């Protein structure tokens, strides 16, 4: 009873949808003095009435936009912010980036027959088209027969297909890169590669050498929580065996798995403790080289102590503390009802100490919802906390 | 020397192109008094200058239209006719239908798990999207594993997948229809079908019954030259064996092949002699039913005697005969320089006998190119023949 708005459910920050279906932007509220809603397509006001196909909802501010007449969803891209308003304060939602899934065709590629000597390394670049999200890449023949992968032949994360050493039995099937898209079931293919393997004498043996990572070292930045992939692909004759190691300590036995044919290492859910230097060894027979990967880990803001709601009695004191850890250190910005706190209407019962807003002798005038935006180079955390007195 | 236009090479009537590449409409001429060209987008004049990206060519009227700035090829659809003009007459080209290849997404299909009893017939309709040309349909699992086909299970031309009788071992892989497009390498997929086979006692045996062709009889009209497919799919227990026959005569041993697992019969390059009644028998064990297909064959005009060029001496006689066989009988229409012969400028040396234009005492005034359009419900044959005197 008699309380400022509290958002219950809303859509994701990265709202991607296919052209096949209709638009459904969500935003559910909560509070006894019936909350009224209003969005803001981009950095300006959104008109629900002035546009026919768009419409709010009964007991909420959700959206439902179906295109029966015309209307292309490509004309609805942009950021969306929901506002649940009340006589006391205004609530905010994460600026939702509405985007449509794309399944682009490949560029005009006139591929020449690939002629390579037996035993020599070979890289066939896939170079897939953009699209949201990232497509799943796999290699099959033009006649739709799947290509078997092993220690000698496998694909990278970038989608390129690698040959440690080409055998005269590779001329059996051609090679076409396929791009499957997650949202809309669509596979896109590029022209097939034809191989011409040359027989000189037999197969000369040579020391191993890394193909995919260019050089002796590669650097990677991975955010906290996201998975971390390390790849070591090498060309040899008896085909190099990859062995993973970490400098100054063993690899997390529970948190690490060898994905490919030991060619790739995946550490899931990384933390600041996984930051370091990792390296792989390509053991052959004649020689053995090493690749050092420098992995630094940053972090999108995460709550250490999320600001909580205040339900006080007139005259009693309360605090709004908003702090989160992040790498680099996250900036704090408070907003009252969506309006910057630097330009907000004065209040003698309110005290701002940067990261903390303390209330002394709270009265029926300090009622409102406050927003805390922990701005970071890798992301943010928008918070909602209300102040209500009896 | 001193002669009316003669077209050497031109583009196909059904000119389909992908969005990936650029437009290249062709039209090459021939004649000493240098021929000048001009097209006609649809039933009106085409302006090469008024449009920037479009451009004719040096020693011809060919076209080359690349979109570097903007320009969507979807805005260039329509019929195109080339005109090679000369002081004596004007040549015509087939009205080229320029169209772009389409690879549409499937409609919103929320598929329920399919539950069927063991031994019962089952049809899973594919219902592919339009697109030009017709897509190649195949069935694979969602995990990209190919489905094996046999006498019991195979797909029709319509793309639908048929089960003569469902076995409890069908629950091994799911079923997703794939639509591969010829021009642009694109495969489109629909949601997978999940099977739930029910075991009652075992597998009851029943007489055969046709699944795909609805009823005891089906009618087909096939044009001359095009291939003719006949399909008989039947559901039985020991699985029906299809045997093909023709009423009143054997099937063309050299011109017929059994494509599927004897479920389909293909007669290539048909003629009026292949028109008749064909039927297949579905032999089982308990019973054996019959399906009669009535096949009538029509024909797009083909030359019996194509009009030839006249190279006469002033005073000598010559004829222009234009006749072609077709089903139904083709209409003849003559045009002088593209202008209807009913409204053309008079000529005392010219005689029109409907299908034949005879010239008596030809002089330096009857020089021109005449067009013969054998209009048929299934197509046409535009002809070019010139009259030149010394
Ligand atoms: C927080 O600040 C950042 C940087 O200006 C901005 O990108 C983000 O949208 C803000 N949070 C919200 C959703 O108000
Ligand atoms: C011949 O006549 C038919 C029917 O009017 C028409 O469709 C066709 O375009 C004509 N031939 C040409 C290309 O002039």
């Amino acid at each position: 009873l008699t309380q400022p708005p509290t958002i219950t459910k809303q859509s994701a920050k990265d709202h991607i949808v296919d052209p096949r279906d209709n638009i459904l932007i969500e935003c559910e509220a909560k509070g006894n003095p019936a909350p009224s809603f209003h969005w803001t397509r981009n950095s300006r006001f959104f008109n629900i009435a002035k546009d026919p196909r768009v419409s709010m909802r009964r007991r909420s501010g959700t959206l439902v936009i179906d295109f029966r007449s015309g209307g292309r969803p490509e004309e609805y891209e942009g950021e969306y912010q929901c506002f649940a308003r009340n006589k006391f304060g205004t609530a905010l939602s994460n600026r939702i980036r509405l985007q449509v899934s794309k399944s682009p065709l490949w560029p005009k590629e006139n591929l020449d027959p690939v002629v390579v000597q037996e035993g020599a390394p070979l890289t066939l670049q896939c170079n897939p088209p953009p699209g949201l999200p990232s497509p799943v890449i796999f290699w099959m023949s033009s006649s739709m027969e799947p290509i078997t992968q092993d220690k000698r032949v496998s694909q990278g994360h970038n989608g390129d297909l690698y040959f440690s050493n080409v055998m005269l039995q590779d001329m059996q099937t051609d090679y076409s890169c396929n791009a499957r898209f997650h949202f809309t079931h669509t596979i896109q293919q590029k022209n097939p590669f034809t191989l011409k393997v040359l027989t000189t004498r037999g197969v000369a043996e040579r020391t191993p050498s890394f193909m995919y990572p260019q050089g002796t070292a590669s650097s990677q930045m991975v955010l906290r929580g996201m998975d971390l992939l390390l790849e070591c692909i090498a060309s040899g004759v008896p085909t190099p065996d990859i062995a993973w190691y970490k400098k100054g300590g063993d690899l997390p036995s529970d948190k690490a798995k060898f994905e490919n044919f030991n060619k790739a290492l995946r550490i899931t859910n990384v933390s600041e403790e996984d930051s370091g230097e990792y390296f792989c060894l390509a053991s052959n027979k004649m020689g053995s080289i090493r690749h050092t990967i420098s992995v630094r880990v940053k972090a999108a803001p995460y709550w250490l102590d999320e600001p909580k709601n205040l339900i006080l009695a007139p005259g009693e004191d309360g605090r709004l503390v908003c702090r989160a850890n992040g790498n680099p250190k996250p900036t704090v910005q408070w907003m009252v009802n969506g309006e910057p706190l630097q330009s907000a209407p004065p209040n003698p019962n309110r005290e701002v100490a940067g990261d903390t807003i303390i209330f002394r002798d709270t009265q029926i005038s300090s009622r409102a919802v406050y927003q805390c935006n922990t701005s970071n180079e890798h992301g943010y955390l928008l918070a909602n906390a209300f102040v209500s007195v009896l």
